[PDB]
C-alpha cells in the first residue's frame, strides 16, 4: 500500500533538417563570326570606333582596347558598374588585354593592362600626353596594389 507506481513514459518526436538548392533563369546566346582562342565567359560586344572625346583618361583606353567596350559607360568610376550592367565580365583577377578600375581621384581613373608578370606586377599602358599626341607609358603597377582594382575582361 501507499506506493504509488509512477510512469516515468515521455513522447519525444525528431524532426528532419532538409535542404533546398537553388535554379532560377537560363541566360541567352548571340551570333557573329569571330574566331576566338580563349575560353569566352557569356559577354556582349559593344564593339565602335573611339567615340570619347580627346583628353580624358578613359579616352586613350578605349582605343588601346580596340573600341571593344561600349561608350555608354560613362566615366571610369561607373565603367566596371556598366560594364556588368551592359554584360560584361568583371573580376579583381590581373590578366592582359583588361582595364582596372580606380574609382579613387573623384571622377575614377582607369588604363589597359599590356601584360602581367608571373611575379604579379601587373603592366597598364596610360598615356602622359605632356610632350607629344602619342606620348604613352606602360605602367607596371605592384601585384598588392594592382589587384585593389576591377579589371574588366573582354570575353
Amino acid at each position: 500500500m501507499k506506493k504509488l507506481v509512477t510512469a516515468t513514459t515521455l513522447t519525444a518526436g525528431i524532426g528532419a533538417a532538409i535542404v533546398g538548392l537553388d535554379h532560377g533563369n537560363e541566360a541567352d546566346a548571340a551570333e557573329q563570326t569571330q574566331p576566338t582562342n580563349q575560353s569566352t565567359t557569356q559577354s556582349t560586344s559593344g564593339s565602335s570606333a573611339n567615340l570619347y572625346t580627346a583628353g580624358q583618361c578613359t579616352w586613350y583606353v578605349y582605343d588601346k582596347v580596340g573600341g571593344n567596350i561600349g561608350s555608354t559607360w560613362g566615366n571610369a568610376n561607373n565603367w566596371a558598374s556598366a560594364a556588368s550592367s551592359a554584360g560584361y565580365t568583371v573580376n579583381n583577377s590581373p590578366e592582359a588585354g583588361s582595364i582596372l578600375q580606380s574609382t579613387a581621384g573623384g571622377y575614377g581613373h582607369v588604363a589597359y593592362v599590356e601584360n602581367v608578370n608571373s611575379d604579379g606586377s601587373v603592366e597598364v599602358s596610360e598615356m602622359n600626353y605632356n610632350g607629344g599626341p602619342f606620348s604613352v607609358s606602360e605602367r607596371t603597377i605592384s601585384a598588392g596594389e594592382a589587384s585593389s582594382y576591377n579589371y574588366i575582361h573582354l570575353n
